[PDB]
């Protein structure tokens, strides 16, 4: 037997959800932006506590019922250069809780490589994560920076 975990990745359009999943599961950086059509399924096998676990990442455009059904962990994503995507974070957390209840969740500020054009103050983001009682990562899918740690953390939080 091998444990599988269904993970959803949610957040406003263009924050980098598909890119994060394609980086994590296939090791590529998708530079072109196309809004995701339908639901896409990707997976990666990782070892947590020396046991192989299969992460099943569900990707859709930022359907509702089937997408969230059986979700076991969640990545909440906003973008360093998209203020509206940050201001919607609380609303996304309420939406996941309403649909699947209390599951392991992590908060991610993506595109941290564009920090020269940031519209989110470091204290603002860290405060939001504290209020929502969520661990917080700053990632760059483009630079493969902290992407692996986001998903390993969720897998450890689910298995423990
Ligand atoms: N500079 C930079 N661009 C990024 C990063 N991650 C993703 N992008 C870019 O952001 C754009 C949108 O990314 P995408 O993964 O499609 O976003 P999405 O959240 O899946 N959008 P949708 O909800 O419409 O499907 C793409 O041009 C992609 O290359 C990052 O870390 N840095
Ligand atoms: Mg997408």
């Amino acid at each position: 037997s091998e444990v599988a975990i269904k993970m959803v990745v949610v957040g406003n359009g263009a924050v980098g959800k598909s890119s994060m999943i394609q980086r994590y599961c296939k090791g590529i950086f998708t530079k072109d932006y196309k809004k995701t059509i339908g639901v896409d399924f990707l997976e990666r096998q990782i070892q947590v506590n020396d046991e192989d676990v299969r992460l099943m990442l569900w990707d859709t455009a930022g359907i509702t019922k089937a997408y969230y059904r059986g979700a076991q962990a969640c990545v909440l994503v906003f973008s360093t250069t998209d203020r509206e995507s940050f201001e919607a974070v609380s609303s996304w957390r309420e939406k996941v809780v309403a649909e699947v209840g209390d599951i392991p969740t992590v908060l991610v500020q993506n595109k941290i490589d564009l920090l020269d054009d940031s519209c989110i103050k470091n204290e603002e983001a860290e405060a939001l994560a504290k209020r929502l009682k969520l661990r917080f990562y700053r990632t760059s899918v483009k630079e493969d920076l902290n992407v692996n740690e986001v998903f390993k953390y969720l897998a450890e939080k689910y298995l423990q």
